[PDB]
């Protein structure tokens, strides 16, 4: 009761925001935000310690990481380690934390009638934690398998990289992460007992005046007031100082520095990095933000525009970087074509003559008052969140911001000053200029190699006569101030729900050229629209040829509409535009206001599309190497690609794509584009802010910009063919191996194909999958130890279904086959011997998973679009299903299991890819496995099977 | 020696290539004979030809001589048993057949080699014995009625009693030969006319054996076959009957510089134009006829139709002399017309009279005469074995034209040239002797005359004087020129020696990314001859309606600008076939081996470096429009099949989409179809005859180079060569798919009983259920509960997969004729269960030696390789594996089958049938009980069918 220091005053939201907020601190210095909020499916809390990585003690790297992992292993009041994960498992929740350099966030989400619960075992940890010795060898492997996942990842290399050459005294060298050897190895060598310095680091750093907690639930502000006191005023206070870093981890010696970098994947990128101030302070004004606006800019007259008609890159990232508290960094990074990566120099010397132009042209209010105005419009629209990443969001930005400002933080800019623009664009100067080009150019050219993860690199000063050069940079009239951005949305009138307003989407137009479904939103009322189109063209996909023509294709319309399509972004106007195994996608979102401006953009520009043939050339030498870049991907995710290609009537590989691409010239493409748009099909998705006839307008206006500029015709009936699941024949079991020549980890993926889709096939894999889904993540992850990718679950794919098996190991793919097997058996005792009640459990958690609802627009429309991608239109699935599911026994699942799943089944339809290691050579009891028909040419294959029927579609 | 032989002819003058021994003489009673002794044929054969046809019909019963034809060979005083002579020829893998013409009825036979003196003496007792069986009158009718009432339907039959009813009236040659129900029954019925009595009347007074030629043909010496047929013809009775003659023309004056606007069935447009001649039979060692056709028919540079073509009014033209009757001949010169064509029908005829009087002008020549000589001797030379039953009617038919010496030589041996009979038929035509007529629907309702047989729409005009003027002082035209020398005329007909490493089926001499290369040097026949096979794979052939509308026109086109080449390949017996497939293109060179590449070279450097004429693009777009539209005039039971095919493969466009898309199809699509086509190719051949492995490998690599060079050909990927898979049918379904025949006012019906995928054991499961159920099916559903003009049974085989089939044609509805199979299928369950091991015995020796057949000619022999290449089964030793299987087959074995697969309630029945109807239709008797049929699923949406169905997979090939 008066463990409360103070309560703040009102926090700011947004008007369309019915969640009711209370900001306070409690005595001991806890910074509370209390989220009220009757309608949530989910409740939940997050604590936030402004502790993390750049405080770990030198001798133990990642020991806060450590901290992390071990703080969540049994208290005083429930000493069981299992608990915490067990309670939120019975309860529809889950669990997860972070360690940054700065912080370590722990936070979950429960059903909202057991928030109390939830919340009760999450304090303890923050009371009397009893940090269990039983599992330090198991948070080890696993603090281990988290490193080793990125060690061979490009971004984690460079990321710690930047680290490694900067001050080895400042706590910015530091690795966070931590792995086998600094948690276990080292310390033993060293003397050092793990647990006693977990527990001091514990002592000296988990205060309460440097937490804070966020929970959200269906009870009242009041009634959320009085448990955060209740279970958080015990926290003790040790009044500990927030660790501030203001000295830049690169100083003068660290400056005016070129690095040459070896990647793993074929990539060229170049990365300009400024040091500068800590900016936080000036977050009203944000002159970074403002910096990093114009920089990162991509209309007309941008920095970008001209490096990309000089024909030197493709993509720009420009901005303020975090760093922590007291040093931060202004960056411009670039990818490089070809002839960018020899002309490097001229790249930093247009970069400054942007700057430069800034400068002479000085600060722009207008430009401020156009982010202040977007920023607004942001906040007062923002989409409902989840609340779990909601909280644990929160929870970090109440360390930086009043608890009245909490919500308004990353949005409202209010005060412009042009003292500020002018400070930090004085620190972007080539006499402060950091240099990293990253390219596969250098390959035995370099003599340093990082510790943490081997990467290759080489250190140069940047010359005196270059810096003069880039100092001395002359005025470019290329590069011009963005103008006015007339997508800046105003028209925001929800419309009226209309009298025939659907649940569900509704088939409202079916012609030979196009099905139109649409549904007025009648939940979120916030003025936006999604705009989803299915084009169907049997030359989308006809051959490997007209395969990349078709990527190729909407790559170079994406590049020309840039421009123009990023003052739309910039105003939350979106578009995704690929293609597919059918034909092309296309996607338009956010605020409808401007949004059949943009589309009938994009419809007229797809028909009367110009190629540049510099970016032809450019862009097909990136198409190349992306092919490529395929063998740098991880082994599972190989091993979920060969049988995508296996089991896909029609499937063109990696590698007959690239060998037909250098066959794409630009008089073949130019010819492509008109067949493809002269006979389609449009499949469409109108969802939200809009009416019947403003979506019939919308589809009309589509097809008739295509008739107008492509003389589009409708195609037959017949044409509208979709690829078939190969059938697998009863009892029969194959194997299809390759090799993944950058991993040292083997990929697998075991495929028991059941049968083609319906409800009472569904839920049966459903149910079994239910069933399985957590024991097969505590005996072959938890357990066995297999891998740090062990994934079990239903596979959906053609109107066809099975379990599926998705596992990353060290150990050999046959190993995994016979843990896998040995689970199975493992599984039909445990199905036998399960009580009513627990069974009853696993039928009330999937139909609580299958009825989650849609928290935004994008994820209801996303769940009518599967609907009809799959062209099986049951919008009401969900709830025809789980009344379904509620009607099976335990029985019906030992039936199931011993037709289609068990080793002895009679309709067992397996089919494995086994995904060799880099260098691999070509317990409960296993049961005996067969000899497997081994696939060696996938045509032959698919030709020795019949091919499946396609699911009917659900009809009105 | 032999009292009952007239006369022995001299030596029969052969083929030094034929190993077939000849002999000809004439019996006492008059008969001439050709025996034929062949110890090397599986099939003996006879035939007798009557010189009487319709020609001596009676006033009273038009179609006489026809009917005739039909009742003799119903029971003999020796064989009294109806069905005797059918019975014991199908008992021995024969079979029999008879035509009556105007001036012939000639009877024919084949039967196993064991067995010619069985079948022969059964034939002769219809010279020496018939009765005409009173029970069979009017089943034989109604024969003759169905047979008419086919005609009826078809244009050319309609065109053919037109003419004859356009001429003189009082003239033989107007009468109606055929017969039917009105004819036969209906008008002597009114007229209380006996039509036996009239029948025996005619028979009594025409057939004496002086008007008769027999040939038999057997493995038995000449001197066997002579015994023998004297023994079985001498008693044959000479009634000295005279041989009828008709020296006055049918045409007279009043039918000259006649003009006639015809209505057709099909939307056609022809132009038909014709002269009387004399009879230039009695020529024949000159054939001025043949002389004036090769040169009036010709298709090379100069020729008439080259100018009819460029002037964009026709597109084919045939020329020459057609055969009238002993007397009386014509000379005929016809095309089919563009839209132009229809109405420029003046300038066309002006054309043809201008090359006419071009060849006046310019006169015979030796030379044009001296290539037909030598092609004609290189044909009689280097001739392919005929099939022997074939092979006997047309001998007994010659046997009455050519002494007995040169019987074979008849139709190929020119010996003497005469210019002066040249000039004498060349005289006759003249614009004041022709006749003219117009074939098109655009004078549909404005016509005022009825042929009455069939019901032709027609209207008759003069033709003005001033017209015939015209044509009579038709200007000189230099596009008229004579052929040139013929450079194709092969000369090289070596015989290479048969290679050390030759073998006895084809086999892959080249596996490549672009080609699969089968060859095999012939080891049979050892003529100077080759089959050249191609099948060019590409996906864009059949991706859609649209490409593959462009496949076609491409290959027409392109056999269009190649044709005035070609026509002179085709001369010297070298010719070719070009078509699209599902696939992509079909090529095919077949002849003498010899100008072989060269033709082939041409037409691979065409196809590469095709140059379109816009003129010729939009005309032949037009014909394949029309073409496309008159697959509505086409029986019931073709429309049947078409519907299945569209049902039971993957990917199938249909007539409607095909016609939809062509309008499409502009110059510049076409002309960027073409390389897209050629782009990326797999070539898969076979070359097989009188060729080496190195000529064989030198013909590929010439064809690739080509493509190589001028289309810049790339190899296909293998995962690109996909073949198209049949729908797999659920276990107990039938489905049914209806449409209308808005043509024909008669049902048709396809059914299939889907099996499994092929294998030794299925094929030969099905094939020989197939050879049980072959014969009863004709005789129960065609003879006995007449059905229909067409009945069918047998084996379907489309894709890997297979099935039992059964295709009937009906004037009773499809539903009908369902419940008719189905009671059949019954009578052949309980027919399987009470035949005897020795009747199941013969049932698989005859499908033994029927699958063993070996084949007569070469082409026979590549198309058998074809056929495992196409399926790409590849299993050239299929008939030795599959009938050594078939014989270690059961009785039980095939109830297990038909069980399980086809029995009315089998538990893996998969029935599909396509219901056609009748123009005008809508939807005990002592008879077999016909089963309780489900309810069938009506397939409404092709497309939806398919997509709700499993695919089965491919064959394994065998290589
Ligand atoms: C944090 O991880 C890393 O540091 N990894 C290494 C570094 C490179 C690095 C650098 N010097 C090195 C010297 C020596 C040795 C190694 C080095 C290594 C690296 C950096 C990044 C950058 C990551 C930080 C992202 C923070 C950020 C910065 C700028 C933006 N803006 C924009 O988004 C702007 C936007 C414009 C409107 C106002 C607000 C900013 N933006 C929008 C998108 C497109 C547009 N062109 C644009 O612009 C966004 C985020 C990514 C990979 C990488 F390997
Ligand atoms: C016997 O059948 C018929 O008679 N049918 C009727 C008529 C139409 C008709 C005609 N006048 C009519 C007046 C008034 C009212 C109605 C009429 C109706 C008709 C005739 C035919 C012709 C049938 C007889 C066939 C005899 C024949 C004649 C010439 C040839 N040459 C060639 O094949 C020549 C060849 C060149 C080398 C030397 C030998 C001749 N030939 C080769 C192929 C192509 C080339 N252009 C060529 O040329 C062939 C057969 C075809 C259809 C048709 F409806
Ligand atoms: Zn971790
Ligand atoms: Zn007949």
């Amino acid at each position: 009761n008066p463990a409360i220091k103070r309560i703040g005053n009102h926090i700011t939201k947004s008007p369309e925001d019915k969640r009711e907020y209370r900001g306070l601190e409690l005595a001991n210095g806890i910074k509370v935000l209390l989220i009220s909020d009757p309608t949530t499916d989910k409740s939940s809390a997050a604590l936030d310690v402004h502790i993390g990585s750049l405080s770990d003690p030198p001798n133990i790297a990642g020991l806060s990481h450590f901290l992390q992992h071990m703080l969540f292993l049994g208290t005083k009041k429930y000493p069981k380690e299992n608990e915490y994960s067990q309670f939120l498992s019975e309860h529809a929740g889950s669990s997860n934390a972070f360690t940054s350099g700065e912080h370590t966030n722990y936070y979950f989400d429960v059903s909202h009638e057991h928030l109390e619960g939830a919340l009760d075992r999450f304090a303890q940890f923050f009371l009397s934690p009893l940090f269990d010795e039983s599992a330090k060898d198991r948070e080890v492997n696993a603090v281990d398998s988290e490193h080793e996942k990125n060690v061979m990842n490009d971004a984690w290399r460079l990321f710690q990289l930047e680290k490694a050459t900067g001050n080895p005294k400042h706590p910015f060298s530091k690795f966070g992460t931590g792995n086998k050897y600094t948690l276990e190895t080292r310390p033993n060598q060293e003397g050092i007992d793990v647990r006693q310095e977990l527990l001091k680091f514990h002592s000296a750093y988990y205060s309460s005046n440097l937490m804070a907690v966020v929970v959200l639930g269906r009870e009242s502000l009041d009634d959320l007031t009085n448990l955060v006191v209740k279970l958080f005023s015990e926290v003790e206070n040790k009044n500990v100082p927030l660790p501030e870093f203001p000295e830049h981890p690169f100083q003068e010696e660290h400056l005016k520095q070129l690095y040459k970098i070896v990647p793993i994947k074929d990539i060229r990128n170049l990365y300009v990095t400024f040091p500068i101030p800590d900016l936080q302070k000036y977050y009203k004004s944000n002159p970074g933000h403002y910096l990093g606006h114009l920089i990162g800019h991509e209309g007309p007259g941008s920095l970008l525009s001209e490096l990309k008609s000089k024909g030197w890159v493709n993509t720009l990232v420009g901005g303020q970087k975090e760093g922590a508290r007291g040093f931060m960094f202004f960056i411009i990074n670039v990818d490089l074509t070809e002839e960018g990566l020899l002309h490097v120099e001229d790249i930093i010397l247009h970069m400054f003559q942007y700057i430069q132009k800034l400068r002479a042209e000085g600060p722009q209010e207008w430009v401020f008052q156009e982010l202040k105005d977007l920023n607004a419009v942001a906040f007062r629209f923002k989409d409902k969140e989840r609340p779990r990443g909601y909280t644990s969001k929160i929870a970090g930005i109440l360390h930086y911001y009043p608890l009245e400002e909490v919500l308004t933080a990353e949005y409202l800019l209010e005060e412009f000053r042009p003292d500020l623009i002018e400070m930090v664009l004085d620190k972007l100067r080539p006499e402060n200029v950091r240099v990293a080009i990253v390219s596969k150019s250098f390959e035995g050219k370099t003599d340093r190699t990082e510790e943490w993860y081997g990467t290759q690199y080489k250190q140069e000063a940047i010359p005196d006569e270059v810096i003069k050069k880039w100092q001395n940079a002359d005025l470019n009239g290329k590069f011009k101030l963005p103008t006015k951005n007339e997508f800046i949305p105003t028209n925001f009138e929800i419309l009226p729900l209309e009298k025939e307003a659907t649940p569900y989407p509704a088939l409202i137009k079916d012609t030979a050229m196009s099905k139109l479904w649409f549904k007025q939103d009648d939940k979120f009322f916030l003025p936006k629209a999604n705009l989803n189109f299915e084009f169907f063209s049997p030359f989308a996909y006809v051959d490997p040829l007209h395969s990349n023509m078709a990527y190729l294709y909407l790559e170079l319309l994406k590049d020309s509409l840039n421009e123009y399509a990023y003052a739309a972004e910039l105003a939350g106007l979106s578009y995704d535009l690929q293609n597919t195994i059918y034909g092309m996608y296309l996607s338009v979102k956010g605020y409808n206001d401007k949004q059949p401006i943009l589309l009938k953009k994009i419809i007229e520009k797809m028909a009367t599309f110009e190629i540049d043939e510099k970016r032809f050339e450019i862009i097909k030498e990136a198409y190349m190497r992306s092919l490529n870049n395929f063998r740098a991907e991880q082994p599972h995710q190989h091993a979920m690609y060969y049988l995508r290609l296996l089991m896909t009537e029609v499937a063109w590989t990696k590698d007959e794509l690239k060998e037909a691409l250098d066959d794409v010239t630009l008089p073949r493409l130019k010819a492509f584009i008109p067949q493809l748009l002269s006979r389609l099909h449009i499949e469409a998705l109108l969802h939200g802010n809009i009416t019947k006839q403003a979506a019939l307008g919308i589809m009309q206006m589509v097809e008739d910009t295509l008739i107008e500029h492509a003389h589009t015709k409708p195609l037959l009936p017949s044409q509208l063919v979709r690829y078939r699941e190969v059938q697998l024949p009863d009892r029969g079991w194959f194997v299809y191996q390759q090799r993944n020549e950058v991993h040292n980890n083997s990929g697998i993926e075991i495929y028991y194909q059941t049968d083609m889709q319906s409800t009472s096939e569904n839920m049966f894999l459903e149910l079994f999958a239910q069933i399985i889904s957590e024991p097969a993540f505590n005996t072959l992850r938890t357990k066995e130890q297999l891998g740090y990718i062990v994934f079990s679950g239903p596979r959906r794919a053609n109107g066809i279904q099975g379990l599926r098996f998705i596992i990353q190991s060290e150990k050999p793919p046959h190993y995994l086959e016979s843990r896998v097997e040995a689970f199975l058996i493992t599984m039909e005792k445990s199905i036998e011997d399960m009580t009513e009640e627990a069974f009853q459990k696993h039928i009330q958690a999937l139909a609580i998973r299958r009825l989650d609802k849609p928290k935004k627009l994008s994820a209801e429309s996303a769940k009518y679009w599967g609907e009809i991608i799959s062209q099986q239109y049951n919008f009401d699935r969900d709830n025809t299903e789980v009344a379904y599911l509620k009607t099976l026994t335990k029985e019906d699942i030992i039936k199931f299991y011993k037709e289609m799943l068990a080793v002895d089944a009679p309709r067992r339809h397996k089919v494995s890819v086994h995904v060799l290691a880099r260098e691999m050579d070509s317990l409960s009891q296993a049961p005996a496995l067969p000899q497997p028909e081994v696939i060696q040419n996938m045509t032959e294959f698919k030709r020795g099977l019949p091919l499946f029927p396609l699911v009917k579609p659900h009809i009105n």
